[PDB]
């Protein structure tokens, strides 16, 4: 295919938050309720010890009479958010050692604002990309986005690829959440339902560079190949999972289903990744715990859901813990997060078997619900 | 590049909304203004007759006490547009002699509405879709998404040509904008501004497919061939043209400049488009009154603006003046309604000469501000 990842780049946002940050604005905006109290333990056992945010519990977008407008939610993506993404889009670009001028196509994924120019226009803007970029900003997908964004530039790739073209595609994910606390907060209160949002997500940039390797002086360094890629829709499974524009944003539908649903899709889905590429790779890598793992913590479930399903230690997802203990979930910002993770020398000393693994499955579910799965070779 | 259009789809809502529509709404919800009064007198000299809606002004969602939430203008995207898009799609995939199982791809677009899941997963899935689809919701770009849009499935179709896979993708736009006219209002009548987007601007879906020749019959039929295509960010231009998300849907954002710099960015983007493929053309296909141009009819300057920069007839734009006239802007859903229409034999019959052209310049401009430009073999 010659695709590989030459650059990846992360930015988190200043602050870091532990739970009470949730119980600050409860408090200070909400009597107690029966539902508020059912919400603020979960947040408590989720296992995430600290969250990224562009801010913290006293910032005045979320210290209004009512939870702000998603027009005044959009201003603060604009203003905090789109320097993350610009900083993430720096580093991968460093590391793969490239000019602005030779980025061929961006790929850009949010869920978490919406905009006409998008967000990844001012983005390409402050990087000084080509007036010629070809841009594609995903919507409508959330948590899968950054596997999906992936995919999406290794066909656009192959299609550079096809007419004898070098291909050097930004593929970015940038996620604000933490803005949508009051929002969360009103609707629990007003509800009274136990809606798990507030507990889990946070902010992130994350990027990578993917290029189709024509036009490189031979020879050159990569972090990861990028072998195969599966995607599915499980049937039946919209009302489970989604994120619906409201005046105050977009609000949460996380049902308890999730987790089991996408517990039984990763056996079947890793069966066809492997099937399509096994002729591909050594004898040491046949089955699932030869791999390392680089899932999406989706939350606590999904990550104890698939060592269950695949038969692995919590050490083959050492990059996902990590990210989700320290960081949350960011959503589609994560994967690329785990994966820069990954490569580090501290994960490598938390490798199974004492071995850092040649080859790594990514995976990723999100609204549809729509599973991504990936593999890689890493160099 | 062995890409083609096999075939085409377009479905208006049933309703039609002349000039007094916006009178009878303002009358209801407004007093008298200098800025209303300048508005109503406007939208009587855009060159549109009708406008395609789901809608008519006795419509409750737009008779509440006050303008519909973007939440209520979802359901009714959902409710209303979504079926457009289903049969758009049906109709595309009839005349391209295609079932379900052969789509290997989805590429759509709107401005008009934020969901997770996406309209698209809705559309491909009444369609009866695999559940392997891969596809593409687009985001940030508005007027010039059809393109943007076909351009992105040429790129996504050479991935699989790559790969020596067939691709068939079915390209879709839908928007449903009628349904802000209490938030224009409103807008016009608080803010005292001039705002012209209640004039303008209409509903529609249309789609086609788009095909990589792979597994396809030795030449094998289609509507157009799709030779080449061009893409370019006008610099500076954010604050020109815009669509900003707010509590009450989307606002425009539209300055005096746009017209301007529409018409002065066609010169250069057809040279560009022109050069790229010298040796491809006939040499009676050279200037541009040697094509038929299939433009987006962004507003009546924009169709006059092309016909003085580039040496055209209005009949040069024929199909482009006949969707205006009697449809409105239908925003990225437009561009294929005028593909669509060009090849009718209606509007064979007006072409400049008698000459019907076999070679179309498809061009639309949206906020960025992004022009698109394509060039079309026509069978
Ligand atoms: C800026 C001030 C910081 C305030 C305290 C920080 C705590 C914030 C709680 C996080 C709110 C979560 C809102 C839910 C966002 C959902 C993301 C997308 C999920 C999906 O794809 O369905």
């Amino acid at each position: 295919l010659g695709l590989s990842i030459t650059g990846l780049g992360v930015q988190y946002p200043p602050y870091s938050l532990g739970p009470d940050a949730i119980d600050i604005l409860s408090k200070r905006y909400h009597p107690e309720s029966p539902a508020m109290k059912k919400v603020l333990a979960i947040n408590r056992y989720t296992g995430i010890d600290q969250r990224s945010s562009i801010g913290n519990p006293d910032h005045p977008l979320v210290n209004k009479p009512n939870p702000p407008t998603v027009k005044e939610l959009h201003e603060v993506f604009m203003s905090d958010g789109v320097p993350l993404a610009v900083e993430a889009s720096r580093k991968a670009m460093a590391e793969a050692r490239l000019v602005p001028a030779q980025i061929t196509h961006m790929v850009s994924t949010t869920c978490t604002d919406s905009a006409n120019p998008g967000y990844d226009h001012y983005v390409a803007k402050e990087l000084g990309l080509s007036d010629r970029l070809e841009k594609v900003l995903l919507h409508g997908i959330g948590c899968s986005g950054g596997l999906a964004a992936l995919r999406t530039a290794a066909n656009l790739c192959l299609g550079h690829t096809a007419r004898g073209k070098p291909a050097r595609i930004l593929v970015l994910a940038l996620e604000v959440s933490t803005t949508m606390v009051r929002s969360e907060l009103e609707s629990i209160d007003a509800l009274q339902e136990t809606r798990i949002g507030i507990a889990l997500f946070s902010d992130c940039a994350s990027a990578v560079i993917l290029s189709n390797g024509i036009g490189e002086a031979p020879g050159k360094p990569a972090i990861y190949d990028l072998l195969g890629w599966e995607n599915r829709v499980i049937p039946d499974s919209e009302h489970d999972l989604g994120f619906d524009v409201d005046p105050m944003g977009w609000k949460v539908v996380l049902s308890p289903r999730v987790p089991v649903l996408a517990k039984a899709s990763l056996q079947p889905t890793y069966a066809d990744l492997l099937s399509s590429l096994q002729d591909q790779l050594p004898s040491s890598y046949q089955k699932p715990a030869d791999f390392d793992w680089a899932m999406h913590p989706g939350g606590a479930t999904i990550l104890s859901g698939a060592e269950s399903a695949m038969g692995l230690t919590p050490e083959h997802m050492r990059a996902s813990y990590d990210r989700y203990i320290n960081h949350g979930n960011s959503s589609s910002a994560t994967i690329f997060s785990v994966l820069n993770r990954l490569r580090e020398k501290d994960m490598d000393a938390l490798a199974p078997g004492g071995k850092v693994k040649e080859y790594v499955v990514g995976c990723a579910f999100g609204p549809g619900i729509n599973v991504e799965m990936c593999m890689l070779k890493r160099r």
